[PDB]
């Protein structure tokens, strides 16, 4: 099984006016929201991501259509489809992830605990594996 | 627009892999983000909203499809259509708004300066007007 990952369930307020989910920082997720970002209009043959973070905490949420997330740590690979706006996928440090099968109209929103910092990314898989092994085995 | 309202333009990092817009609190919007919420799956005939806030700062953003925002202060109305994920509509305190014409698959994201507080809502239009009149009138 897979360390440093959780699925977080949010409130979904649904009636004849539609659906509404609220997320309060440190309350419905464990961290303060310093930054958000969202991905839209990804062609269906694209795989995005391919990175890890040393310090950042993030929660991924698919608010329209569907997207699959491949999560890896050494010797373990999991795939989680996200297709319910009221479920968040929490990814801690040193998990490697990849996002693919973006459906038509898909919207991926990420909530993040720090401002964008290029030095906090690991983008080379061989460097990731090296660093992750020190933690995991 | 009106008083206390602005359209804000965000980075759209667009390439062969798609679009990505990042928003950092205090930086790309003028406040720190304590709460987000998002509305989805609204039927074509629904209007929602129907309120103002005294303290809350907010930024509205349509991430898919299209949705119209009706903004009111006393004796002035403007209608803004949201249809670009790279454009946010900032609404400050003492502005009444309603949301309507949510298209099929519309997603409306709201960034908010404070945690949900029902006492900061004004939900009755006449009360809204009485309070707002204080603010805006000579
Ligand atoms: C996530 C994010 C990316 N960017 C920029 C950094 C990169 O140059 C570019 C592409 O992001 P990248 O992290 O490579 O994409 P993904 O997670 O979708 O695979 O966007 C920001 O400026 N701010 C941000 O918050
Ligand atoms: C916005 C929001 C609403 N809610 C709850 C309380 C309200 O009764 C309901 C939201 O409806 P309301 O704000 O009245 O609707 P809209 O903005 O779409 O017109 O859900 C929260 O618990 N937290 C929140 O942040």
């Amino acid at each position: 099984m897979l360390y440093n990952v959780a699925l977080i369930k949010f409130k979904d307020i649904a009636d004849k006016r539609g659906h509404l989910t609220p997320i309060e920082g440190k309350i419905d997720i464990p961290f303060d929201i310093k930054r958000v970002y969202y991905i839209t209009k990804v062609d269906k043959d694209i795989t995005r991501g391919y990175h890890s973070h040393k310090k950042l905490h993030q929660v991924l949420i698919c608010l329209n259509g569907s997207v699959k997330i491949r999560l890896k740590i050494p010797d373990e690979e999991k795939i989680i489809e996200l297709n319910d706006p009221s479920v968040g996928l929490y990814i801690g440090p040193l998990v490697w992830h990849e996002m693919f099968d973006f459906t038509e109209g898909c919207v991926l929103l990420v909530l993040a605990s720090e401002y964008y910092d290029e030095t906090d990314y690991i983008r080379n898989y061989d460097f990731y594996i090296d660093e992750a092994k020190k933690r995991f085995l």
